[PDB]
């Protein structure tokens, strides 16, 4: 019942067909610059466009090496390795690696999941090739950049009820690793997602070298010179939902925000954020995740974070995104450090908005002297200094339950009100707010 093919060339015709079961034979397949052209293997991007429905593709023991030169072979167009347009497809076990570090002519996405009821499982993806690489978003992630970018992102989940399951996604590229645009009921489950980090001090040491950042005197898009003392990811978000986007389902082009995302049992390491879903609508649910060495742990805006952990070595484990946040229910374990602390944000959590129920647990006994749980106040966050991103800082918190089962101190700013705090110790709580309740608990 399964058709086995032995070349990429033989594989491609099956992509336009419905109801097929195909296996690409174990082996290594290389895609080079010479494979792109009019009479070549790939005359268009996306390279692999899955247009059929109700099909299964088995990539067990297949290694697909794509030279990043391919990212420049299509003119000034976005290049995608895989795009799924059809429905009810299952793609499994592929090991895909970007070879070299050549940047795109415009931008690239490794995998794009449109349509409905699709699943990608057991993939091992390595993402490379982007510009600039080494600054994170300090010099621009969208329009009006200080340094123009050529981004290369990992898995873009769109469509309806699309499912990423048990994949490993390693990025050494400036771009989001797993992200959602116009996705309805996307699920990310059991994935390992990993970027890498660089200190702003190391970036600032490019002074006098003639680097791209040296040429702009390290002036960031946030309106100030890049500050020392922070650890940045070279990637964008680990798992991030966007509030805009376009998707294609059953012949229909759809422009909408992401809605109803679910993230289960994922591990995210060294990205700009662990799980950020505040811009998604509907029900947000995050369970069983581990976030290590990210610039921010969990920010879902509203919904449930349960049985999740994050360490605090490079940024807070928890951040309310806006003063409009409402109904954020979270139980987060502050994990032992995965490396030495280098947290310039001076906070393990920043809490605001209203009607939250927050529990923090930890076994940590050595508390860095700069780290505290903040309810309201002036977060010293890399991107929210000096009035930058003003809606994401300096906002009030009201009617919040805060169960602090940790040794971390708590600072309730004067803009806090009706905060019900329970804590292992009350001696390290500073309360400058209005009508707050503070009670001790035994352990």
């Amino acid at each position: 019942q399964t058709t086995t093919v032995y070349s990429l060339e033989d594989l491609l015709p099956y992509l336009k067909q419905d109801n097929v079961d195909v296996k690409l034979a174990p082996g290594t397949y290389n895609v080079n610059g010479f494979d792109v052209g009019e009479d070549r293997l790939f005359s268009t991007t996306p390279l692999f466009l899955f247009e059929g429905s109700n099909s299964t593709y088995d990539f067990t023991d297949v290694k697909l090496n794509i030279n990043t030169v391919v990212l420049t072979k299509f003119g000034n167009n976005e290049v995608n390795e895989i795009q799924i347009l059809g429905n009810n497809n299952v793609l499994k076990n592929l090991k895909l690696e970007d070879i070299g570090t050549t940047a795109p002519s415009n931008r690239a996405q490794s995998i794009v999941i449109d349509g409905r009821d699709n699943r990608i499982e057991g993939f091992h993806l390595t993402i490379r090739g982007s510009y600039p690489y080494g600054y994170g978003d300090a010099f621009g992630k969208g329009g009006g950049s200080v340094i123009n970018h050529r981004k290369h992102s990992g898995v873009l989940i769109r469509g309806l009820r699309n499912h990423l399951k048990d994949c490993t996604i390693i990025s050494r590229s400036y771009g989001a690793i797993v992200f959602m645009q116009a996705a309805s009921y996307p699920t990310v489950e059991g994935c390992y997602i990993e970027g890498e980090m660089r200190s702003t001090d190391d970036m600032l040491a490019e002074e006098g070298t003639g680097s791209p950042a040296d040429k702009v005197d390290f002036m960031t898009v946030w309106g100030y010179k890049l500050p020392a003392g922070y650890m940045m990811s070279l990637q964008e978000g680990g798992i991030r939902a966007y509030n805009a986007g376009t998707t294609y389902i059953d012949g229909v082009e759809i422009q909408r925000a992401t809605d109803n995302p679910t993230v289960l049992n994922c591990t995210i390491k060294n990205a700009r954020t662990g799980v950020t879903l505040a811009h998604a609508n509907g029900t947000k649910y995050v369970e069983g995740c581990t976030v290590l060495g990210c610039e921010n742990g969990y920010s879902i805006g509203s919904g449930t974070v349960v049985n999740c952990g994050a360490d605090a070595i490079y940024g807070p484990v928890f951040k309310n995104t806006y003063g409009s946040d409402k109904g954020y229910n979270a139980d987060i374990t502050i994990l032992p450090p995965s490396d030495a602390y280098y947290n310039g944000h001076d906070a393990v959590a920043y809490i605001g908005g209203s009607n939250h129920n927050l529990t923090f647990r930890s076994e940590i006994t050595e508390i860095p002297s700069n780290l505290k749980i903040m309810v309201s106040g002036d977060l010293q966050g890399l991107r929210v200094l000096h009035g930058s991103n003003p809606s994401q800082n300096n906002f009030a918190g009201t009617n919040i339950v805060l169960r602090n089962l940790t040794n971390f101190p708590v600072d309730l700013h004067s803009d806090s009100s009706n905060i019900t705090v329970t804590s292992c110790d009350t001696d390290n709580i500073t309360d400058n707010g209005t009508n707050n309740s503070i009670e001790a608990i035994d352990c």
